[PDB]
């Protein structure tokens, strides 16, 4: 379940998750439109499932990404302020897991996102630990998915 | 025009939604579910668009509403962070006024909100000025609808 995948994240992994979201979390414009240029750089095949947001190849030109991409990273903050109460952590997850179960991302899709996020931590010196710790909460969604 | 409208956030107005917010966005998951508890119970014609969300008189015990709720309160507190930079404000009202008008919520039942707002600010004893302040921020996001 997804409280089983919530209840498992340890002292360690939030301390680590924490730690470097004080760092990612402080520009969430750049690091925000960061994670979703790098998304469409490394994994073309998924530019399709965001037409809404017009040409993505503007970057922070593009005001619909920029928009997304700032928002995208307030919903990081949420998992990041509930990690202490697995019920809330839930709840929120499996909010989000609806608004993409709704356009069709599979677990296995979602788990894209980890490449992207491993590039943006190291970015800020943070290493394979922390890319780690994030595969660990980006999979907790993946159990609602 | 949503520009017109952001033009209207002064000085004044930003530093009466940051000292506010300061209170209120201090509990999130309480303050959200306050405020679509008294949404639903003073406007009772606005139940039927959250259908998904199931029972809500139920409350804080209704998981959705729960996840729901607390997601709403980071959607305030993205604007709030947004103030400085208005490009940056009005790109993040039109990325959640798209979610809204997809549900097919007009400007005018949007502005349904106010009530609650300031009945959720007064039991924090603030009053009128600041309930006034966040009209003037739900009117950015009203002239998006
Ligand atoms: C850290 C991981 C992710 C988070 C926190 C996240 C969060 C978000 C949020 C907050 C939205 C806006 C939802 C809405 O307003 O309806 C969204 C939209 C969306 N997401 Fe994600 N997402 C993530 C990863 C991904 C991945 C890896 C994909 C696809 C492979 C994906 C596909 C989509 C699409 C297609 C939309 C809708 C875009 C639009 O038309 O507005 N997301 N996501
Ligand atoms: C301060 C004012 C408000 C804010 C910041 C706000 C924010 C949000 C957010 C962040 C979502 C989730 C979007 C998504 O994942 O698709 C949402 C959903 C929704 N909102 Fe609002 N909202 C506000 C007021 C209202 C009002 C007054 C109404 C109706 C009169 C309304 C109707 C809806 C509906 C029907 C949904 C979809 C619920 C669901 O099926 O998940 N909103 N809102």
């Amino acid at each position: 379940s997804v409280y089983d995948a919530a209840a498992q994240l340890t002292a360690d992994v939030k301390k680590d998750l924490r730690d470097s979201w004080k760092v990612i979390g402080s520009d969430k414009k750049g690091n925000g439109v960061a994670l979703m240029t790098t998304l469409f750089a490394d994994n073309q095949e998924t530019i399709g499932y965001f037409k809404r947001l017009g040409n993505v190849s503007q970057g922070m030109a593009n005001d619909k990404l920029r928009g997304h991409s700032i928002t995208l990273m307030y919903a990081l903050q949420n998992f990041i302020d509930q990690l202490d109460n697995p019920d809330d952590l839930v709840c929120v997850v499996e909010k989000f897991a609806v608004n993409h179960i709704t356009r069709k991302i599979s677990a296995a899709e979602f788990g894209k996102i980890n490449g992207p996020i491993k590039k943006v931590l190291a970015s800020k010196n943070f290493g394979d630990k922390y890319a780690n710790a994030w595969a660990k909460l980006v999979a907790v969604v993946q159990a609602a998915l």
